[PDB]
């Protein structure tokens, strides 16, 4: 339960433990009263195939700043949040240790993220494996054409639950009520998500 909250995976960059980072660059600022990245790190993944991990949004095409935008938030989620713990778990990659499984993703944020990229292209449905990494960079492989992000991602789900192997689950709750993981938040009056960890480390024990 409690031991689940306030964590940070064992993951590439990870801190060792949630902390203030008041110079969080551009969109992962909201995360700066608490966060499992670096300034270092927030600053690195906005960046076009970034040092992070080599990985090229552009893979087909230059891919739109609105959709982009998207990416970069789900990035700053990835490394910056402390309220993950519920749905860590355990897998022996060569560059992490954990990664998440079925977080509950606001249902408004996905249909946001999904609408947003349409006019980009991709030639995956999973960009978690299968990549052509010989060159340094992911490019696409053998038997992968470029395609519209609808004919990879059908739906919304498709793409927020097909894009990492399940990171997210999509939840039928809605942005704000304290029930579903936001993406995109203020800070305004703290972060939504702590709550929201708070509250399914004891759901689902
Ligand atoms: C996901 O959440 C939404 C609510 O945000 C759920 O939608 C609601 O679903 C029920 C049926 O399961 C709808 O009810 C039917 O609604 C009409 C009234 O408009 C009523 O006359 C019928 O007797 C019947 O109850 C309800 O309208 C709908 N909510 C809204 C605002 O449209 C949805 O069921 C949830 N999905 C899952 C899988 O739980
Ligand atoms: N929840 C979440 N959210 C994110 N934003 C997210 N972003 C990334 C981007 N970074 C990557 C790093 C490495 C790979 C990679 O080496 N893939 C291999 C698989 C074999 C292997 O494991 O080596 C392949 O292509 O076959 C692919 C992407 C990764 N996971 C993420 N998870
Ligand atoms: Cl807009
Ligand atoms: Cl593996
Ligand atoms: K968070």
């Amino acid at each position: 339960r409690t031991d689940l909250l306030n964590v940070c995976m064992d993951a590439k960059h990870h801190k060792t433990k949630p902390g203030p980072e008041d110079k969080l660059h551009d969109q992962c600022s909201p995360w700066k009263k608490n966060a499992c990245c670096t300034a270092s790190t927030s600053q690195e993944l906005h960046k076009d195939t970034s040092r992070l991990y080599n990985f090229n949004w552009d893979h087909c095409g230059k891919m739109e700043p609105a959709c982009k935008r998207h990416f970069i938030q789900d990035t700053c989620l990835y490394e910056c949040s402390p309220n993950l713990g519920p749905w860590i778990q355990q897998v022996n990659q060569s560059w992490r240790k954990e990664r998440f499984l079925d977080v509950p993703l606001c249902k408004e944020d996905c249909q946001r993220w999904w609408e947003d990229c349409h006019t980009s292209h991709t030639c995956k449905s999973n960009w978690h494996r299968g990549w052509d990494w010989t060159s340094g960079v992911n490019k696409c492989p053998a038997g992968a054409l470029c395609r519209t992000f609808e004919s990879y991602f059908p739906t919304p789900a498709a793409l927020c639950e097909g894009l990492w192997s399940h990171s997210y689950k999509v939840s039928n709750y809605s942005r704000g009520s304290g029930r579903c993981i936001q993406m995109w938040f203020d800070s305004a009056q703290g972060n939504p998500n702590e709550e929201v960890a708070r509250f399914y480390a004891a759901a689902m024990h």
